[PDB]
């Protein structure tokens, strides 16, 4: 099966995919499959995550080309901590702006929930707790809700994604021409 870390056709990313990433990841209270689809039009290249909580033995897939998309996981740090898997993945556009991707699944749904997250930014800007703050906060992140969401992103790009709403997590992202 195509594992996290891949490059695949992005007409083959699904559900079924990423529950079997998910899947793979074994027995851990929080987790995520994240398959992001670049329709773009143009190659993107990985810059880095920035792990709020929790932590990948995956590397970030180098370079995404348009009609591919990346497959990639995260998990809570190891141990009982009651914390989960939160952060934001950007990836370097070849027009010279940064893709970035909000993820968060928390420990505690008694107080909190799952969010997504996509955004446009302009320039080469790595992903820094900076980041995290504006796309959680202030940015209007999508809830895990179980559900599709869509948002025009500028720069000729549009974005479709599913988040569900418990612990073990799929995000799907296409990103589309507009
Ligand atoms: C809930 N949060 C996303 C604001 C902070 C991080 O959550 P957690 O990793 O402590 O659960
Ligand atoms: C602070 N806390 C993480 C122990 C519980 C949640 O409080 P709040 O951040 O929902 O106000
Ligand atoms: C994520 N948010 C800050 C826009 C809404 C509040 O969600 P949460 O932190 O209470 O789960």
């Amino acid at each position: 099966a195509d594992v996290a870390g891949a490059v695949i056709d992005g007409a083959g990313l699904g559900f079924d995919v990423l529950k079997t990433v998910l899947e793979a990841l074994g027995n851990v209270k929080r987790k995520i499959a994240v398959g992001i689809d670049n329709e773009s039009g143009k190659t993107w290249t990985a810059m880095n995550t920035y792990f709020r909580s929790g932590t990948s033995d995956i590397v970030l897939p180098h370079k995404v080309a348009h009609g591919k998309a990346l497959l990639y996981n995260g998990q809570k740090n190891r141990g009982p901590v009651a914390t989960g898997v939160v952060g934001v993945i950007a990836y370097s556009m070849s027009d010279g702006n940064t893709l970035a991707v909000l993820f968060s699944v928390p420990y505690d749904y008694n107080w909190y929930s799952n969010w997504w997250n996509v955004r446009v930014y302009k320039g080469q800007k790595r992903a820094d707790q900076r980041m995290y703050e504006e796309l959680y906060y202030h940015r209007s992140p999508f809830r895990g809700d179980n559900g599709w969401h869509s948002r025009g992103l500028g720069y000729g790009l549009k974005s479709r994604g599913f988040m569900n709403s418990s612990g073990h997590a799929i995000l799907e992202i296409h990103v589309t021409k507009a």
